[PDB]
């Protein structure tokens, strides 16, 4: 047999942005009171009380190309 | 047999933006009171009490191409 | 046999935007009181009490192309 | 004689309020013209002409208990 | 004689408030003209002309107990 | 004689407030014209013309207990 | 001959104003589409297409006196 | 001959203003599309397409006197 | 002959202003598209496309007196 795997990719993933910015975070915490007695946990606990967790992600591009190729015999 | 896998991709994924910005987050926490007694958890707990969790994602592009190619024999 | 897989993709996915922005988030928490006694949980718990969870996603483009190609023999 | 003054006070005077606020005072003065000639005052004068006197009293509670106890011999 | 003054006070005067605020005063003065000629005052004068006198009293509680106790012989 | 003055006070005067604030004063003066001729005052004068007198009192509690006790013989 | 040009001008042109203001211009453009083909103009053209042309003239006085005096011999 | 040109001007052009201001211009453009083909102009063109031309003239007085005097022989 | 040109000017052009100000310009551009082909101009062109031309003139007085005097023989 003759098997030819010859895909052609000339594709563009592209951005232009002029000005990127002017982002202001001023979150304000509240008043939090937690009273706990006789609590049983048998498994994992993720707990957050009054926290101000922030992610700022501001890439000038942030473009992505995911591409996958296989030729496969089982 | 003769088997030919020859797909052609000339595709564009493209953006232009002039000005990207002027984003203001000013969330204010409230008043939170939690009283807990004799609670049993047999399995995983995710808990958040009065927290101000933020994600800001501002890519100048943020374009994506996902593409997948297979030739396969079982 | 002769089998030929020759699709051609000339496709455009495109945006133009002049100004993107002027976004203001000012949520205010209320008054929350929770009293809990003698609760049993046999399975996973997700709880949020008075939290101000925010996601701000503002891509200048945010366009996507998903494509899949297979030639397959079983 | 035996005289016993033994009153018992277990009284509650109580408030709960969630949010107290959003008060806007925007009074605008008019046009006032006063012309006075040959006036005699023999006694105290309180005069106000075109004034914008304000009291804003906004207690979160503002509850009161007044109590009086006497045992008295003349 | 035996005279016993033994009053018992276990009284509560109490408040809870969540959020207290958002008070705006924007009073605007008018046009005031006063012309006075040959006025005689024999006694005290309080005068206010076009003034914007303000009191803002915003106690988070502002609760009060006034109590008076006497045992008296004349 | 036997005279016993033994009053018992276990009384509470109490407040809780979460957030206290966000108070804005922007009073604006008007136009005031005062013309005075041949005025006689024989006694005290309090005068205010076009003034913007302000008191801001914002105690987090502002609770008060006034209590008075006497045992008296004349 | 004796010729005398002796006019006397004692004239007042006067204004009093207390507060002049509180002017808000918020015009919004609509949608305008103009398609033009094979037009000949032999003479001057003044054209405006979707413009938001504004004059704000707010003199505190803005009073005027125009006067003319001539004595003339031909 | 005797010719006397002796006009007397004692005239007042006068203003009083207390407060002059509080002027807000917030005009917004719309959507303008102009398509032009084969247009001939033999003479001057003034054109404005989607412009937000503004004049703000706010003189505290802005009063004027124009006066003209001639004695003339031809 | 005797010719006398003796005009008398004791005239006032006058202003008083207390407060002059609080002027805000926030004009916003819209969306302008212009497409032109085969246009002929034989004379001057003044063109403005999508511009935000501003004049702010705020003189504290801005009063003017124009006065002209002639004695003339031809
Ligand atoms: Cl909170
Ligand atoms: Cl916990
Ligand atoms: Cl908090
Ligand atoms: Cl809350
Ligand atoms: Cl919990
Ligand atoms: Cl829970
Ligand atoms: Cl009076
Ligand atoms: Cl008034
Ligand atoms: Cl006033
Ligand atoms: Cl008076
Ligand atoms: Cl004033
Ligand atoms: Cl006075
Ligand atoms: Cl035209
Ligand atoms: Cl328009
Ligand atoms: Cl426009
Ligand atoms: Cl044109
Ligand atoms: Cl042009
Ligand atoms: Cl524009
Ligand atoms: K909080
Ligand atoms: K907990
Ligand atoms: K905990
Ligand atoms: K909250
Ligand atoms: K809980
Ligand atoms: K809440
Ligand atoms: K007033
Ligand atoms: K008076
Ligand atoms: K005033
Ligand atoms: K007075
Ligand atoms: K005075
Ligand atoms: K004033
Ligand atoms: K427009
Ligand atoms: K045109
Ligand atoms: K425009
Ligand atoms: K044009
Ligand atoms: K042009
Ligand atoms: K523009």
């Amino acid at each position: 047999v003759q098997i030819v795997y010859k895909p052609v990719d000339l594709s563009k993933v592209t951005s232009k942005c002029g000005s990127l910015g002017n982002i202001h975070h001023k979150p304000g915490g509240g008043q939090v009171e937690v009273k706990s007695e006789k609590l049983d946990f048998k498994d994992r606990v993720q707990s957050k009380i009054g926290s101000l967790d922030n992610i700022t992600h501001v890439p000038g591009g942030g473009n992505k190309k995911i591409e996958t190729h296989k030729l496969t015999f089982r």
